């Protein structure tokens, strides 16, 4: 029944911890799957820190892997992602690891190891031949 | 004259404000349209606010909404998104909200109804299908 | 060898400072070409700049440019970018600038010239035309 493709793209993943649930789309047509802090973290206002999401993917060549902030957190309780976006490129096999900051002036943020904390778009980019020019009138 | 589409996509859009212009693209050819703030809102340093834009979009099945800041505004003044890129699902029906924040360290800065406080863009995403594999040798 | 293109999308592109490299992907499959600073530039915390990079870019029409920041010095030092992503319209002739911004609570960031301070992904993006609808069960 699920299996039948209705009238993929795949991203194969890793999970380097096993005890973390697979992302997931929180509803239908989502862009984005949710990644999982593998670890607790407290950040007082204005710390960041590289947080584990225990995941590796694969993100297929002619792709990119985006790691964009949650709004509910951004906005309850001021979580951002300094890097945002965060760019996983199609070559990375390493764990993908979330640069969560937190820009509250005053209330520290606390992160426990399966709070998700970030989620994780995938999006063909153009890989660009750079012409190099003069001026634009010559490039046409 | 108009009316012909030259040698769409289309983004079906209700102003819930509808005292407010509709989104506009700056220039021809340009990513975003422009989203209004639909309130008064001054932000202290480092103070954010959710903002409504007094729009609701139905971003198509594929696609995904993407809120992005202003340059100008975030140069001038330091007025940034803590959750930006802002993702809007295909499925979000509700008023699209902007998460501003002040990243200035001491001026404030007043946002006013009818001020462009945001853009909008829209992008195909991959709506993935994670393949889970015990390490990327095994998927290929 | 090189020049055959195996089974382009192309960038034309003017440095506008000789002086720094092209923009280069730092591997194969990379999303996106880092971009340089022209100028040395110190950052308190919490302050902000608009770098030059020397260079200026033709995003092709259908497309946009999209500066995202880099993130090992996003996660070493609290580089960020204010407007992140970057907007680089299609139309857009000038040169690229960076909204740096220092994001450590104490520590200031110092950017030599030569320094790769962001890196320039391109996408397609939907040029939309907004359908006003007065609900969403008319748009269908
Ligand atoms: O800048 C934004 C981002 C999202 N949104 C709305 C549209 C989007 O589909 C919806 C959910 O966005 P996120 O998934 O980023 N938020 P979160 O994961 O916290 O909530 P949910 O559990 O509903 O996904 O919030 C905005 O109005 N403005
Ligand atoms: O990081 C950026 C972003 C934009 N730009 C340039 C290219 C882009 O096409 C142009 C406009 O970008 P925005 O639309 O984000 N800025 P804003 O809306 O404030 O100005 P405008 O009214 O010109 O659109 O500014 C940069 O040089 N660097
Ligand atoms: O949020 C992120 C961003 C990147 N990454 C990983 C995957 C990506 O392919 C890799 C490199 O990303 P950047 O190019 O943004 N970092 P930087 O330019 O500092 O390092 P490098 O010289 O390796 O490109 O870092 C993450 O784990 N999380
Ligand atoms: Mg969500
Ligand atoms: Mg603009
Ligand atoms: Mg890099």
């Amino acid at each position: 029944s699920s299996g039948l493709v209705p009238r993929s793209t795949t991203l194969a993943i890793v999970r380097l911890d096993p005890g973390l649930p697979l992302p997931s789309r929180a509803h239908d047509g989502d862009a984005g799957v949710d990644l999982y802090s593998a670890e607790d973290v407290e950040l007082a206002p204005g710390r960041r820190a590289l947080v584990r999401t225990g995941v590796a993917v694969a993100v297929p060549f002619g792709m990119v892997g985006l790691v964009h902030p949650r709004s509910g957190l951004a906005t309850r309780v001021g979580l951002s992602i300094v890097n945002s976006p965060g760019t996983i490129d199609a070559g990375y096999r390493g764990e993908i690891k979330v640069a969560l900051i937190n820009l509250d002036p005053a209330a520290p943020i606390v992160v426990h190891r399966g709070d998700r904390i970030a989620q994780l778009l995938v999006q063909r980019v153009e890989l660009v031949e750079l012409v190099e020019v003069s001026s634009f009138d010559e490039a046409g």
